[PDB]
């Protein structure tokens, strides 16, 4: 159902999601850099269900696709399965002890 | 030839999809997130409540959650009233806007 | 077949998807969501905003609504100039961001 490079998330309504990057990087870039290969920054219940799959490491912050406000975006850490919200200006790209990774995800095919 | 799981309605409101009431009592919204996703949905977003509101799947009177956060603490809820919608937020581990529970709906791509 | 309905575009950027300019005048964010929803589609979101902005499907200085809320009265916009893409928030009866008329754009998914 996903294309090469990708992997089926079965929760929810199925989808694909990939791990864009291992360096931290900033939201615009990270959602760019998702735009560019035929994908989106994941939304929040995709973040969730990503982590609860365990496809996500424990203890790994990446931003999802809803604003905080004009000029910030908000993160999620999963760890041990459960998530919890953060926010950051768009520039930043380090979330504490984790860099904040791109996660793109689409639709199944 | 059905256009959604059984259990699901189709929504006629933008591009049709199909939603479903997950429960009746007031849930927090980590447990309607995790029972939806859990149920092969999702929650609503905001613009799926307004037409599930518009098309009367969702009576009168009617407090759910939406997709959406308002803080890190806090996700919005839609309140549904005589076929118009009203915007609220709540913490996560709140159960009740009100007089009213916040109740769990299901949204989902139609089939 | 095609991928889109008739006045529909493609999007070639993140997950393609169909989009539409619903009207060339400044519309609230009540009017421009039920335009969308009632022409069979839903207002489009920020990565869907800016994706159709690096294609240039938006024209350069465009603003539009997108689907968040920035609170229970207000809702974001997106500026499109350049290839590069700004985020404001206006209240719901809004029409003009600065001396740019917010317009509506509807999507949905393709096939």
């Amino acid at each position: 159902p996903c294309d090469s490079g990708w992997t089926l998330i079965n929760k929810g309504d199925p989808f694909c999601a990939k791990q864009q990057s291992v360096t931290g990087t900033n939201f615009a870039t990270s959602m760019t850099q998702c735009l560019n290969n035929g994908g989106k920054l994941c939304d929040l219940q995709e973040a969730v269900g990503m982590c609860q799959t365990g496809f996500i490491p424990s203890n790994t912050t990446l931003w999802i696709s809803q604003l905080a406000d004009n000029s910030s975006a908000h993160v999620i850490n999963c760890t041990s399965g459960s998530w919890s919200a953060g926010f950051y200006g768009f520039g930043v790209t380090v979330d504490g002890s984790n860099p904040i990774l791109p996660y793109c995800c689409k639709g199944r095919r």
